[PDB]
């Protein structure tokens, strides 16, 4: 996250980091949401490639024991049947994993309030995105995690010529553009935290930002927009 400011201590409990192993240590890759206590929510490209993956859950500094983290194994993946990896463009960016084991859940670890199926946002909705990721465009990751400010961008201001044109889809949804604050790497597969009727929902899965840059002006974080996906998301944790 560029331009944000650190999270209080386990104050995001849904938010969680998805981890690859790296010869004999393991290295941040991309966030997630928990779900269900054995189900996390993610991108479908953060877990294209076959590595050994590991989620962290009630973790805020990653390279230091905080005496609030639940390390689990993956031992399902199930990504959307239309994501195409060569076409991050075409949406389709989403994906469930089913964890080796149930975490317990507690004051660090929480699950996440998805919304109801089809519901959009009006322009300009608060939220706050939330991950580990870069600090910069061509930055470091983050040690503890980061929340910035990012309202949305309605699909038809997003969808413009002046801003990602026909790039988005409906399936999306658009926050930030600031060009101060945004997503950028390693942000990828987390949540869009956005309030709604008083509480805050999971609207988003980081999905994409711009080549140019992480934070560009008129170019918001693209994520994959969640309630889209509600009927696919309980048809696998239903049949798995
Ligand atoms: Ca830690």
């Amino acid at each position: 996250v560029v331009g944000g400011t650190e999270a209080q201590r386990n104050s995001w409990p849904s938010q969680i980091s998805l981890q690859y192993r790296s010869g004999s240590s393991w290295a941040h890759t991309c966030g997630g949401t928990l779900i269900r206590q054995n189900w996390v929510m993610t991108a479908a490209h953060c877990v294209d490639r076959e590595l050994t993956f590991r989620v962290v859950v009630g973790e805020h500094n990653l390279n230091q024991n905080n005496g609030t983290e639940q390390y689990v194994g993956v031992q399902k993946i199930v990504v959307h049947p239309y994501w195409n990896t060569d076409d991050v463009a075409a949406g389709y960016d989403i994906a469930l994993l089913r964890l080796a084991q149930s975490v317990t859940l507690n004051s660090y670890v929480q699950l996440g309030v998805l919304p109801r199926a089809g519901t959009i946002l009006a322009n300009n909705s608060p939220c706050y995105i939330t991950g580990w990721g870069l600090t910069r465009t061509n930055g470091q990751l983050a040690q503890t995690l980061q929340q910035a400010y990012l309202p949305t961008v309605d699909y038809a201001i997003c969808s413009s010529s002046s801003y990602w044109g026909s790039t988005v889809k409906n399936s999306m949804v658009c926050a930030g553009g600031d060009g101060v604050r945004s997503g950028c790497q390693g942000d990828s597969g987390g949540p869009l935290h956005c309030l709604v009727n008083g509480q805050y929902a999971v609207h988003g899965v980081t999905s994409f930002v711009s080549r140019l840059g992480c934070n560009v002006t008129r170019k918001p974080t693209v994520f994959t927009r969640v309630s889209a996906y509600i009927s696919w998301i309980n048809n696998v944790i239903a049949s798995n």
